[PDB]
């Protein structure tokens, strides 16, 4: 195909995926010990919370071998076998955490809009069914890969994993990926907060303070969400709409690496922000999360 190369590539990657091991993996560990304390309790959004702390964790024990792998200029030196188990975690798990966040959104959605109703789907049987019907779907849609060539050797100093510059089959999932792995969930999550909003508008318990804090919580995990995977996915539609598109003739070299690359590591700082977002700022799970270091 076209060699590419970038300096700030080898760089900016493994330093940030340091900066996410160091820190997304303590807060993910202890984001899953108060989704478990959760579940103990009944409530049906902890196990939702289990799965997505634990699509995190997985996700974060894959990444030291991409570390090797991008400050080695992109050289495999770990086997075929390896590529294909880490390269479908890897970019498999943020597609799960989408979904995910989605299940959580929806919930919440149906605890807060429609109370009084739906009692059925707010379960933790019922969670734990919808639990195993995403992780069975999206395992499922994106085991494409898992049948087709693992790695390619091209003779730059390049050896690479689960991508081949230039890239048949990886267009159209890319398109999946981006139309229904990104807008699709984000269009039920922002869907869904709208409807909490409007619906928290007509509530006389709640203060106009507490109203405020609620939009801002809402906002704050769109806006983050979005900023965190929108990079990888337009620049992933944009070069799967160049090759459907003049096929063969393609140079991008001045954004493979570069674009890519750094976009995937920016999407990885989704694994250190949902701990933040859906355990260490409410209250309560502070407080059980300072009964769990009390003890040690």
């Amino acid at each position: 195909g076209c060699h590419v190369d970038s300096r700030v590539d080898h760089l900016f990657p493994p330093s940030l995926y340091i900066f996410v091991i160091g820190v997304g993996l303590p807060t993910n560990c202890l984001a899953l010990w108060a989704a478990y304390r959760q579940v103990q309790q009944r409530n049906e959004l902890g196990v939702y919370l289990m799965n997505l702390s634990i699509a995190d964790l997985l996700y974060i024990c894959t990444l030291p071998l991409w570390v090797d792998y991008f400050l080695h200029h992109d050289n495999w030196i770990h086997g075929p076998g390896s590529c294909k188990l880490f390269g479908f975690i890897f970019y498999t798990n943020i597609y799960i955490s989408i979904a995910f966040l989605c299940c959580i959104s929806v919930d919440r959605y149906l605890a807060v809009a429609h109370p009084l109703r739906f009692a059925r789907l707010r379960r933790v049987k019922t969670a734990v069914a919808v639990s195993s019907v995403v992780w069975a779907t999206e395992l499922g849609a994106n085991s494409a890969p898992l049948f087709h060539d693992e790695l390619f050797r091209d003779r730059y100093n390049h050896t690479f994993c689960f991508e081949k510059f230039p890239m048949g089959w990886v267009a159209w999932m890319n398109l999946y990926r981006v139309f229904v792995g990104f807008l699709f969930p984000w269009a039920l999550m922002l869907l869904s907060y709208r409807g909490i909003l409007r619906a928290v508008r007509g509530s006389v318990s709640t203060e106009r303070q507490e109203k405020a804090k609620i939009k801002r919580l809402a906002l704050s995990l769109i806006a983050i969400v979005l900023v965190c995977f929108a990079p990888y996915h337009v620049l992933l539609l944009s070069r799967s709409a160049i090759y459907l598109g003049r096929p063969w003739d393609c140079g991008f070299e001045e954004r493979v690496f570069s674009a890519y690359h750094s976009s995937l590591a920016f999407t990885s700082l989704n694994c250190v922000a949902d701990p933040i977002l859906y355990c260490l700022v409410n209250e309560g799970a502070r407080s059980d999360v300072a009964k769990a270091l009390h003890n040690l």
